[PDB]
């Protein structure tokens, strides 16, 4: 199994994937985010944020409260398993995390915390 | 002996759990849905409908258009892995499905298809 995934967020507020499977043989897993299109970060910025499904709402809400300067993410949010920077068009960011941070049979979600974006920019991650 | 879950939908349009883990050893899994509370089926009816995460939106949208008499579910919808009937207060219904219909490292959701309910009445199902 590949221990990485490449994901795009675009100018239509979409990710190009909404499911990630992480094989238990991976020690680490890398998410490579990019932003095709031409809208800048202050209007259409995207991140990739990974938490338990149960933690997503608090992460998203506290991210909105943290504002654009903090990449719409609460600093040192302990619920965040992995995060990229908030990127604008033509940029890219990668995050690597330890697969040991994923428990078996637990539900994970990934999402963008730019306000409003998680309506569409969300997806599910499991172990395999 | 642990191949079932009890779930409730109430008058506030809430399930009492949003995460189900199915033991990979179970041949069959049973969901026992009940409706505590006081509102009838045509106002606050609930079902338990299981699909892949990817299929939830289409099941929900097509169910809305099917109407109350068809339990707000498209007939013979091949995306539905398991469904209870739509129940009103005091009523109960169970569904048993084959665990073979679930795959590892794949994302399932359960939800109610009564119109509007799935924004609140939804949850994630995984294998352990
Ligand atoms: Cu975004
Ligand atoms: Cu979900
Ligand atoms: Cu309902
Ligand atoms: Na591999």
């Amino acid at each position: 199994a590949e221990c990485s995934v490449d994901i795009q967020g675009n100018d239509q507020m979409q990710y190009n994937t909404n499911a990630i499977t992480v094989d238990k043989s991976c020690k680490q897993f890398t998410v490579n985010l990019s932003h095709p299109g031409n809208l800048p970060k202050n209007v259409m910025g995207h991140n990739f944020v990974l938490s338990t499904a149960a933690d997503m709402q608090g992460v998203v809400t506290d991210g909105m409260a943290s504002g654009l300067d903090k990449d719409f993410l609460k600093p040192d949010d302990s619920r965040v398993i992995a995060q990229t920077k908030l990127i604008g068009s033509g940029e890219k960011d990668s995050v690597t995390f330890d697969v040991s941070k994923l428990k078996e049979g637990e539900q994970f979600m990934f999402f963008c915390t730019f306000p409003g974006h998680s309506a569409l920019m969300k997806g599910h991650l499991t172990l395999k």
